[PDB]
């Protein structure tokens, strides 16, 4: 049992609703909140510039820090950095940006990492700014994570879709 609330079940392990990823942080204060990274940490717009925002830029200051020691992300990688006053730990997730031109196949690496983490507050990789179908997104999600997974889809007429599309 769990403090997440008016998710709808998609699978075994895969729940899902339409909210704030940043109010639901804030709201649950999860173990893992799962940020849609990209490979500098610049976190400017969509999901990260918003939980960044709501650390007061803290999370973009312990970021430069992580890079100016670790260099950049690989697309399909992710680090552990804190969750600040969100959540225990934010898995930073890089997901393929189609906007960028890069192989949607990665997308199912990316997914992999959540595996490493027994549950997870998380966006759908990709979608958004990042350009690819978020209907793909959930299936690669639902295809490849095996851990619990409680999604927030910002956009409602999108989750309306997301639901009444689901295989
Ligand atoms: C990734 C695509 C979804 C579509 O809604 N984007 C989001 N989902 C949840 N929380 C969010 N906070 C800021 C953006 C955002
Ligand atoms: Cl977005």
């Amino acid at each position: 049992v769990n403090s997440f609330s008016g998710y709808l079940k998609l699978t075994d392990n895969v729940y899902i609703k339409n909210a704030d990823i940043v109010e639901e942080a804030k709201k649950v204060k999860p173990t893992v909140v799962v940020n849609a990274a990209n490979v500098y940490l610049k976190h400017g717009g969509g999901v990260a510039g918003a939980l960044n925002k709501a650390t007061n830029n803290a999370m973009q200051v312990e970021s430069d820090d992580y890079i100016a020691t670790n260099g950049p992300l690989k697309v399909g990688g992710s680090c552990v950095l804190s969750g600040h006053n969100l959540a225990k730990h934010c898995l930073h997730v890089v997901g393929p940006n189609v906007n960028k031109g890069e192989d949607i196949q990665l997308l199912k690496s990316a997914y992999e990492n959540f595996n490493q983490h027994e549950v997870l507050l998380a966006p759908l990789l990709s979608a958004g700014i990042f350009g690819a179908d978020p209907i793909h997104s959930l299936r690669v999600c639902v295809d490849t994570v095996r851990t619990n997974v409680y999604l927030a889809v910002f956009d409602k007429n999108l989750y309306d879709k997301l639901v009444s599309s689901f295989l």
